[PDB]
């Protein structure tokens, strides 16, 4: 996250670090006891760290989970920006507590009103030099209407302003949360107002997400 602040420890209990060979790779969001939503482009040994604030310091809620299954969206492809969702099934149901709690997601397929303030969090890089934070960062960003944002922004995507405050490398797959509801997933440039952050609209994929979770 560029232009943000250290988050209050465990105030976003849905927040997940998707890890590759023991290191933070991507953000993710806990959406059921056994399921984490992230970005297909993120995907070697894949695990998910729940209940974390700091990557390095002991916390009673920190737990690392193995991934039984990785389910990219059928239409996802390495070339395109479209359909960039990934569902990760954990090795077991996560232990829920004050610091680990699924986030409900939007299933009514309608845009977030432009100008709405949404919260984006992650352990992605905090400056253009690639400095990686130890602790979770966040920032509030206003939604940008699709017309202004537009060529490439389809009805399955949405934009948020990137004027100094922005998501960046390592924040991919993390949640865009508007009024306590998951609305987007972070999917490029950072901190440049001319290139808004692009986010996948979870409501466009409601049927696919239900269908995968319903295979329990
Ligand atoms: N702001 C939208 C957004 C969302 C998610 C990820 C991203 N960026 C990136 N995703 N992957 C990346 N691999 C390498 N570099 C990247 N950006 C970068 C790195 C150093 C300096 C700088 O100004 C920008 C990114 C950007």
């Amino acid at each position: 996250i560029l232009g943000g602040r250290e988050a209050e420890a465990h105030a976003r209990p849905y927040m997940a670090s998707v890890q590759l060979n023991g290191a933070h790779l991507c953000g993710g969001v806990l959406v059921a006891e056994q399921w984490v939503l992230s970005a297909a482009h993120c995907l070697g040994k894949v695990q998910v760290l729940l209940g974390a604030h700091s990557l390095s310091q002991p916390e009673p809620s920190k737990r690392l989970y193995d991934v039984l299954r990785a389910v990219p969206h059928p239409d996802s492809q390495p070339d395109t920006i479209d359909h960039d969702l990934l569902l990760l099934q954990l090795s077991e149901k996560a232990t829920l507590g004050p610091a680990v709690r699924p986030l409900p997601w939007q299933r009514v397929d309608r845009d977030v009103a432009p100008g709405t303030l949404c919260d984006v969090a992650g352990w992605g890089i905090v400056n253009h030099a690639g400095r990686r934070p130890d602790s979770l960062q966040h920032v509030l960003l206003p939604v940008l209407d699709r017309a202004t944002c537009n060529r490439a922004i389809t009805e399955r995507l949405m934009c948020a302003e990137s004027n100094r405050r922005d998501s960046c490398k390592g924040d991919s797959g993390g949640p865009l949360v508007c009024g306590g509801v998951l609305e987007g997933v972070v999917t490029r440039v950072c901190g440049n107002r001319k290139k808004p952050g692009i986010y996948t609209r979870v409501a466009s994929y409601a049927a696919w997400i239900d269908s995968v979770l319903a295979s329990a």
